[PDB]
């Protein structure tokens, strides 16, 4: 069968880290399930750009264990992600079972709100970096991906590729990795 | 003043390819209209994505002259966009007008459809290489980005970036453009 991702879309969730990562994953042959934070309704990203998920957060919650959990970043969705009870939840599970977490540009700064990966060495938004090591609950990176144990953490809308390629390589292998990055064109 | 973007979503069309030079144009102040070919009802992007386009592009071609109308990729959306008799009066008057046209990866075989830009240099994904010279109409450029006075072509979702970056240094200047590159944390 298979690998699932759950991609948990809030308001403000930047549009690209949002759609470059489930394009990519989808690319990869992983299942992904862009969940909306509130109800299947259209939800209006950083830019504007209106994306419609495929299920609700509630509704995509009853759907068991996914082989990784993907957090966009984007200031206000990265708030929206801090003050959901229901996104602890999924991230509390997902780490006790030992799944994968990414989060990329302001996203992990949802993780140090919930307090998941304490310990983790981990990299954000250049300009998310005091915020994430407010309370020295990690240690900061610079790389534009990071991946330790099984939190993963990317910079920013730059990094994207890079971390969504992360991700397929995480979950499906190196050689789904290189096959999904040929017709790309990149760097 | 505050130049004005037409991005022409079609069923199909590549989300990267979309999603990026819009999120990319608004970060460089410019007002992109995400308009929909088929109408004002969200749009199935090539990876399953759904966007919700600002208006359907009947509505858009009323709202004023645009700086620059840009043509996203993907096999069924340039496909949809090839056959639209819409689309090709669109890009025949912004030619007439000498408004400057911008398509990535197969998005520039919609520029062959319509026989918009002939002679001028242009680049595609390779795989659609042959497609494109197909009749020798254009002169074929192995860059990344290729920009022939009015015509502005792209290769692929890798290249999404520099093509956006490309179409705001077009519209405001190599200034902007280096300012809305800085916070993005490309290569």
């Amino acid at each position: 069968a298979s690998k699932r991702a759950l991609v948990i879309l809030a308001k403000g969730a930047e549009e690209m880290e949002t759609v470059i990562p489930v394009d990519v994953m989808r690319r990869a042959g992983i299942k992904v399930t862009v969940a909306g934070l509130a109800g299947k309704d259209p939800v209006q990203c950083s830019r504007d750009v209106v994306i419609c998920p495929d299920a609700s957060l509630e509704d995509a919650k009853k759907e068991g264990p996914y082989d990784v959990v993907v957090l966009p970043g984007g200031n206000l969705g990265a708030q929206n992600l801090s003050e959901s009870a229901a996104v602890k939840e999924i991230l509390k599970e997902q780490e006790n079972r030992k799944g994968l977490i990414a989060a990329i540009c302001a996203g992990p700064t949802a993780l140090l709100a919930h307090e998941i990966g304490f310990g983790s060495k981990v990299t954000t938004h250049p300009l998310a970096k005091d915020k994430m090591m407010n309370g020295g609950h990690y240690t900061y990176s610079e790389n534009r991906v990071e991946k330790d144990g099984l939190i993963l953490t990317s910079r920013g809308p730059g990094t994207s590729f890079e971390f969504a390629l992360a991700i397929v390589e995480a979950l499906n292998g190196k050689e789904v990795a290189a096959q999904v990055k040929a017709p790309l064109v990149l760097k």
